[PDB]
Order: structure tokens, then C-alpha cells, then sequence
């Protein structure tokens, strides 16, 4: 009986000791929280499966031409400048530029690739017939999920809070260009969680055998895919790793139990000498 | 007598708690690697020298113009569109793609560069009199060694490996990509570890004075080398630094054996305050 | 008295163990920092305002045509090929490469966008009549803080030592190339702060309806833009995060006292055990 009490008192000291620590390391999480700018870490975190992103494309007076889902190849176009094949979740939404409030923006959505591991990549076409511009570019950025602006309560502010994510990118007129799309999320101590992407982008010519009376019309070409299924995330050091503030928790109070330890030996000893002393 | 002996069981029990610690960490470490996609943390470790890295090409119909090493600058070419002044260690092989059985594709690997710290470079060319497709440009991935590939048993399958690998690119026709290629380790549960690669291209056009008969054909320039000499790894977290775990695994521990002293100390009050009360 | 004298000399004790583990932290750091190829860890940290940098052109015979901050928006080009509006803070200066002495190279550096929040950008025009080179591209690098470079005492040594830094590219002619730069701070064990930069090119071709008198004169185009707050920085994976390697010294302490209590209970119970015995 007292060798099952005492297990269960050491049970109980366990728990209280854990206790303990936990409420330092949620003291030290919460102080450390309030002030700015802390020191960030960075984990990678394999998936099998990537959550289905949204590319907003901008083509102004562009008109989409064919989107089509592929898998680590792109067939041989039937008739470049031509409509057909195309089917991909498109939403059209449009609404104020946060930056510039006098502007409104035309914003096209395309659901992207989502498997990784076979490659899967977005194929998309622009044609634009007549245009007055010294640059031929279409802007476009990523965002976390298409699923999220899908039922989100407030489109518009979902795409200003995108437009205020810092992952826009362009791509030329005349060149196909691969853009291998790279997630990276980050936790800020509030708690919410930004998201932001990195593209390794590979441009290439396009040469057109068309008759010359279409040429005055410049074709757009871009494809998506993700480069690698590790997601980076980006967590206050503390917060991301929390066993090391535990272990050096623990550290300090075992550190100050030894010296307690200490200090009752040495009471003892120096009170011995100077009885012996005196 | 008595103290060297006290020594030398002190150093006794140090290995065996020493040794207790190890078990409990290679416990964890087994348990861990049973399950998937685990958490991954990311470590630099800076090489005065690269290993020579393998640069598959896949040219199709496209022929080798000319192969050269330089450091950190690009003599004028001496006649665009000309062969000659090729020397790369340079394997031919051609295989059945892993993704689609039905076709095979040739292959041309070259030796990368290999000194980062000089800034050396490699310098392709390519050549197309006539070419039937919307889009010209060379596929090419990157894999950790070429080395490895030309002394492997099975090549077929280590460059089926590869392709499965993420790390495959575009360059465009009439324009030379300076690739600023960074080298990306990743140790797998099993063991194996997996390399895949980022790179930083530099589209530049090219201009070409040679005659009106000749523009027809195109030409392909590229350009291979180091960004910079660190390497990332990226590993399990518990894995990459086991000093945490083990630090995490002796503070467990102690406090264990405080918890014991605790409870040694707590017993024998209670049964005096009990004897005193009754 | 007593209890107070003990409290002090619990703090006395405490200090102690503090300024042991100190000193073998710092006797540990100062082997380490000995040895070449550490392994350096990954720790970033978001800046409300980034400091200037500074971006070396190196137009050669290509006069710079217009310089201008624009925020997150680029208007559009009054006349293409005319100067004017041309205002930023330039400074020029030509030294001996020191890779190969005999080749003397013209930098015109120009301080880089700061408001990474305020999305500022910074838009450079260049032209070139006359041009004999098959490829048209301007190398640029960057550096850290163009403050450092304005009042560094010995100019040509910190333009070589960047030189040496591995953030040198290109960006084509005919296209604008929007180039977003993030900061990469590596610390050396010797104590300075390498700095490199990583970037993401967005190559836009460029559209002229100027007549075709002006045709054989090229223009170009390049955009510098922070792509993130976020700052990477790489550090000695000890000296990085010390609060890792100070709770896994304080373990190991604890753990030799922990074996020192043992070893004396020890020898008293085989003393005991020995005089039972005999
Ligand atoms: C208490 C035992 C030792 C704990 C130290 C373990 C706490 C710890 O690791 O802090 C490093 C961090 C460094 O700041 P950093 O710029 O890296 O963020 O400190 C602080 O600035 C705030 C600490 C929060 C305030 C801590 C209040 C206890
Ligand atoms: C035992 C003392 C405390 C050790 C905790 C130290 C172990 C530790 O750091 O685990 C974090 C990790 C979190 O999982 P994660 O998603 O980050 O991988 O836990 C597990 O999920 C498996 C643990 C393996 C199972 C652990 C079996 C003991
Ligand atoms: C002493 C208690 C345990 C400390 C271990 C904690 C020290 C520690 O974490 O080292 C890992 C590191 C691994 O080398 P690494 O290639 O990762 O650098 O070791 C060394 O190579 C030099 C150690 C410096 C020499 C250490 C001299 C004490
Ligand atoms: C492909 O397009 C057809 C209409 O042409 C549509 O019915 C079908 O659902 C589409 N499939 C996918 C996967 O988009
Ligand atoms: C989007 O723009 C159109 C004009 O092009 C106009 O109907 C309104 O601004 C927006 N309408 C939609 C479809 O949201
Ligand atoms: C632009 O309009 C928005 C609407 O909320 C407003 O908040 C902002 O102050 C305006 N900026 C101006 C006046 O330029
Ligand atoms: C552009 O030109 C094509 C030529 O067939 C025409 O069919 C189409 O209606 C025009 N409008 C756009 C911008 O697509
Ligand atoms: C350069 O080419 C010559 C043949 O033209 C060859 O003998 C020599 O080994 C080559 N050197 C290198 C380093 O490739
Ligand atoms: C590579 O392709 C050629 C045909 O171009 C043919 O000999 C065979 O498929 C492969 N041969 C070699 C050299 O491996
Ligand atoms: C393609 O051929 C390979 C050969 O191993 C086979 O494993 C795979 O199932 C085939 N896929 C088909 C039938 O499309
Ligand atoms: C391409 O054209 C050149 C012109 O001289 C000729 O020498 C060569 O044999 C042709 N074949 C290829 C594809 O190199
Ligand atoms: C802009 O240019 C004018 C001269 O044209 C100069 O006085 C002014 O200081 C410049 N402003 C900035 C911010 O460069
Ligand atoms: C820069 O080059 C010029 C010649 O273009 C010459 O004056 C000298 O080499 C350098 N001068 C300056 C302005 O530093
Ligand atoms: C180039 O000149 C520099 C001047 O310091 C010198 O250090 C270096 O050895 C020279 N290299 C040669 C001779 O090619
Ligand atoms: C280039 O041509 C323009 C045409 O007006 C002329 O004004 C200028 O002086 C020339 N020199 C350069 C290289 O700017």
C-alpha cells in the first residue's frame, strides 16, 4: 500500500511539475506575442496532395481562349488563336483596386493543379487583337485556396486581402511561359496565417507559322504547376519548436532545485564550522 | 582508494544513463520514421567545392553546336551558327519515359560545373535548321551527381529516378538563360536522401547579324552555374538536431528523479505529521 | 535572518551555475567557430521598412534614359526612347574587375526601393544606338545598404567585395524585367554579415510603335521590387539559437550531480552490504 501510494504521489508531483512549466511556457508564448517583428524559423512539411489554389488572372481586354488540365506534358496545339477545349472552374469577379481606390480591376480565378505527385499542371490561352500598350503582360496571383474564395462571405474583401499578399507576378505576350508555384506560409502572433507564394518561372519563344494578316493579334500562353509538394512554413521560434522552451524550462527549474539543495547543505556545513569555530 | 573508486563508479553511471538516454532517443527515432509526412526543418551547410552535377538535355532534333568551360565571363562568340570548340564530358542514353511508356526520349548529360568559388560556367549551344512546333525550347533536369550516374548499374532506371525527381526546366530559343542552379538535399524516413534543385534564370535576347538565308534556323544558348556554395538540407526536425531531443529526453529524466526525491521526502512527512497527530 | 541569508546565497549559487555554464558555452562556441563548413540554420525576421540598396548597372556605352520611384503601379511611358524624369540618388564609379585586372568596369549605382510595405518599385530606362554583341543584356548586382557604400571609406575594395558576392545577373534587351529581390544575411564565423540576394525575374515583352527609323536603337527596361518583408537570415546552428545549447549544458550538469548523489548512496548501501556480509 505505501509503495502504490507513493507511485501515485509521484504521478501526482509529475503532473503538478508539468503543470508548472506548462503555465511558465504560456506566460512566456503570451509576452512574447505582444511584441513585434520576433524571430521566425522554417519548417517543410511534405503532402501527398496540394489543396486546390486560385489563380486571378487580369486580362483587361484579353479574352481566355482555352484552359485544359494536363499531366506533366503539353500536347501539340490544334490551331493556336482559336476558342474550344476549354473547361476550368472560372469565377469572374471584379471590384476596387485597395491600393488605388479610383480603379477597378477585372479579376479571373482558375482553380489550379492539385496533384503533385503526377504532375498535374494548368494550361491557359489569351488573344488580344488590338491593343495600345507599350508592354504585353497579364498580371496575375496566387492565393491558398480556391475553395476559401469559393465560400467566402465577403468576395471583395477576400481579393483585397490577396492584393495585400505579396505574390503577384506577369507573364510576356508571345511566350509560354512555366510558372512552378512554391507555398510558403506564415503564422503571425496574432494568429492568423498569410500565405505567400514563389515562382521559378521558364520562358519560352513561341513561334507562329499563321498566316501574316492575324499577327497583328498576340497570343498569351502560361502554365502552372507546382514545383515541389514541401510546404515551407515560417513560425516564431519559440512557438514553432515549443519542446525547446520546454526543456530549457525544465532545465532552469532542476537548476534551481540543485541550487536549494545546495544552499541547505552549505547552511548546515558553515553552521557546523562555526560551531566548531566558536 | 574509496574516492577513485567513488570516480570510476561515477563514470559508470554517466554511460548508463548516458546509454538509457540513447535507447529512449532511438525509440522515439523508430517511432517516428514509421509515420508520414512528418515535420522538416531546414539546415545550410556552406562546400568550398560543388560535385560535378549532371545537366540532362534533351535536344530531339536539335544538334550540339558547342561545349565550353568558362569562369565568370562569356568570351564573344567567334562565328554564331558554327560548330567546333566542343569539349564536355558529354553521355548519350535514351529511355522509355516513367510517365508515359509509349515514348522514348534521348537524352544528353553533361558535366556541370564544379567550382563555385571561380564562378565556372558552363556554356551550350544549339542548332535547328527545321523545326514543326508553337514553342522551341530544350528540356532539361538537374540531378545531384554525375558521377554517380556514369559509374551506376542500372542506368536506365536512375535516370527514370531522376525524372521522377522535381527538377526538370525549359530554356527558350534565341535567347541565352544564365541558370543560377542551388543544390536541395532531403532525407527521407527510409534513408535515401533526394535531391532536387532551384534555379534563377536570366532570359537575355540574342542578336544575330547573320545573313537573311540563315534565320531560319534557330539558335539555343544556355548557360549552368552555382549561385552560391551552400547546400540546403532539409530533414526530420527530431533528426536533423538530436541534441534537443536528447537535452528534452535528461531533463525528463531529472525531473523524474526529483519527482522520486519528492515523493521520498513527502512520505516521511505525512507519516510524522500522522504519528505526531496520532 | 537565517532564511534570508539562505535566499541569498540560493541567488549567489544560481549566479555561479549561470557563469559556469556561460564559460563552457563560450568555450564551446570558440571551438566551433575554429573548424570550416558548419551547419547553419535558417531564422527569419519580418521589417516593417527595409534599408536602401543598391543596384550596380552596368550599362557600358547604354545611357541610362529616366529614373523614377513609382508604388505599386507603373504609368504609362510618356514617349519610349526620350529622356527626362529622370531623379535618383546615382552615384558613378568604374574600378579594375577583380577577376581579370586587365578589364576596367563602369558601375552606376542606384539606390533601391525601401517602402516594401507600400509596394515602392523602382523603374530604370536605358538606350543604345549603336551595339556590336550578339547578346544585349546589363549585369547588375546588389548589395546590402547603399548608405554603407556612400560613406564607405575605401570605395573600390567594397564594389570588389561585392563583386565577390554572389548576386550578379541580367536582364534582357526589348523586354522589362520586373526583378523582386529578397535579402539573404549569412554570418561568417570570423563575425562579418555576408549578404546575397535571391530574386524572381518576370520577363515582359516590350511592344514600340515608334517608326521605323528608331527601330535599330534598343531599349530597356528593368523594375526592382522587395518581394517580401521577410528577411532569411543563416547562422552557426549553435551559436543561432545558444538557448538550445545552454539547456542541454544544464542538463548535463544536473545529470553529474544526479550521478554524484547516486555514486554516494551507492558506496554507503556496498558498505553497508559489505559489512552485513563481513
Ligand atoms: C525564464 C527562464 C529562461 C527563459 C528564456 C527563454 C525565452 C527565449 O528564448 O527568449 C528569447 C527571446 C529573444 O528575442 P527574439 O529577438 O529572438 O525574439 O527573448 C526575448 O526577446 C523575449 C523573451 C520573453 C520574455 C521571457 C519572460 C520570462
Ligand atoms: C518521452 C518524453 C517526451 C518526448 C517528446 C519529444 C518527441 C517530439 O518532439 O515529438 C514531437 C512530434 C510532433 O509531431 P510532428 O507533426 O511535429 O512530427 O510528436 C509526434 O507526433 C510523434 C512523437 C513520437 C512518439 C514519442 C514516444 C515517446
Ligand atoms: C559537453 C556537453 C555536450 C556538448 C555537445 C553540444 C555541442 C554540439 O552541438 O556540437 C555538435 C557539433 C556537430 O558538428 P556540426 O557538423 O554539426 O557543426 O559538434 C562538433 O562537430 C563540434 C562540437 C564542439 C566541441 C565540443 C567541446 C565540448
Ligand atoms: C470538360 O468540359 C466539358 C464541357 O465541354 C465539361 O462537361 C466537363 O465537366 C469538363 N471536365 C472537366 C474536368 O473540366
Ligand atoms: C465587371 O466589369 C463589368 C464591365 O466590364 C461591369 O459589369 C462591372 O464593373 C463588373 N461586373 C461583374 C460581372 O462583376
Ligand atoms: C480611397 O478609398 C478608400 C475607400 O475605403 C479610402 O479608405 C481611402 O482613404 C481612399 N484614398 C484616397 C482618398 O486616395
Ligand atoms: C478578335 O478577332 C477575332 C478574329 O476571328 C474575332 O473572332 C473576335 O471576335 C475578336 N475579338 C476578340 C477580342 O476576341
Ligand atoms: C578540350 O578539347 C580537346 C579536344 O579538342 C580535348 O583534347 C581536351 O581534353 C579538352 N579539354 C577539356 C578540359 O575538356
Ligand atoms: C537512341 O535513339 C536512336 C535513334 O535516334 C536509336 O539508336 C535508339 O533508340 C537509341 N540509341 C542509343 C544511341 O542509345
Ligand atoms: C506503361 O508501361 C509500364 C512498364 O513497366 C507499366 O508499368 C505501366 O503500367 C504502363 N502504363 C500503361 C499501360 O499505360
Ligand atoms: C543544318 O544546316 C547546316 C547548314 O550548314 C548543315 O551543315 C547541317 O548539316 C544541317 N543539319 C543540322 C540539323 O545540323
Ligand atoms: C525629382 O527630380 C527633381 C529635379 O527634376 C529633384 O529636384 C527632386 O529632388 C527629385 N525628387 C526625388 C525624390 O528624387
Ligand atoms: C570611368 O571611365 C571613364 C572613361 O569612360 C574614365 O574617366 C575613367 O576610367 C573613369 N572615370 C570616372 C568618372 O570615374
Ligand atoms: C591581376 O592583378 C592583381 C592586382 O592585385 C593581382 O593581385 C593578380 O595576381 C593579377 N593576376 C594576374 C597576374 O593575372
Ligand atoms: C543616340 O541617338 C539619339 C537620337 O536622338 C541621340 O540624341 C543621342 O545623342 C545618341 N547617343 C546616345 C548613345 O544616346
Amino acid at each position: 500500500l505505501k509503495n502504490v501510494f507513493s507511485v501515485l504521489l509521484i504521478f501526482i508531483y509529475l503532473l503538478l511539475m508539468a503543470v508548472a512549466v506548462f503555465l511558465v511556457y504560456r506566460t512566456i508564448t503570451d509576452f512574447r506575442e505582444k511584441l513585434k517583428h520576433p524571430v521566425m524559423s522554417v519548417s517543410y512539411k511534405e503532402v501527398d496532395r496540394y489543396d486546390a489554389p486560385g489563380i486571378a488572372l487580369y486580362p483587361g481586354q484579353a479574352q481566355l481562349l482555352s484552359c485544359k488540365h494536363h499531366y506533366e506534358v503539353i500536347p501539340p496545339l490544334t490551331s493556336p488563336g482559336q476558342p474550344g477545349d476549354m473547361n476550368c472552374t472560372t469565377q469572374r469577379i471584379n471590384y476596387t483596386d485597395p491600393f488605388s481606390n479610383q480603379t477597378v480591376k477585372s479579376a479571373l480565378i482558375v482553380q489550379g493543379p492539385r496533384e503533385v505527385k503526377k504532375r498535374e499542371l494548368v494550361f491557359l490561352q489569351f488573344r488580344l487583337n488590338k491593343s495600345s500598350e507599350d508592354f504585353s503582360a497579364i498580371d496575375y496571383l496566387l492565393f491558398s485556396s480556391f475553395q476559401e474564395f469559393l465560400q467566402s462571405p465577403n468576395r471583395v474583401g477576400f481579393m483585397q486581402a490577396c492584393e495585400s499578399a505579396y505574390s503577384s507576378w506577369k507573364f510576356s505576350g508571345g511566350f509560354r511561359t512555366w510558372v512552378k508555384m512554391s507555398l510558403v506560409k506564415t503564422k503571425e502572433e496574432d494568429g492568423r496565417e498569410a500565405v505567400e507564394f514563389r515562382q521559378e518561372t521558364s520562358v519560352v519563344n513561341y513561334i507562329d507559322q499563321r498566316p501574316a494578316a492575324k499577327k497583328s493579334a498576340q497570343l498569351f500562353f502560361v502554365v502552372f504547376e507546382w514545383k515541389d509538394p514541401f510546404i515551407q512554413k515560417v513560425q516564431d521560434i519559440v512557438t514553432a519548436n515549443p519542446w525547446n522552451t520546454i526543456a530549457l524550462l525544465c532545465g532552469a527549474f532542476l537548476a534551481l532545485f540543485k541550487a536549494a539543495e545546495f544552499a541547505k547543505l552549505s547552511i548546515k556545513w558553515m553552521i557546523k564550522i562555526r560551531k566548531r569555530y566558536l
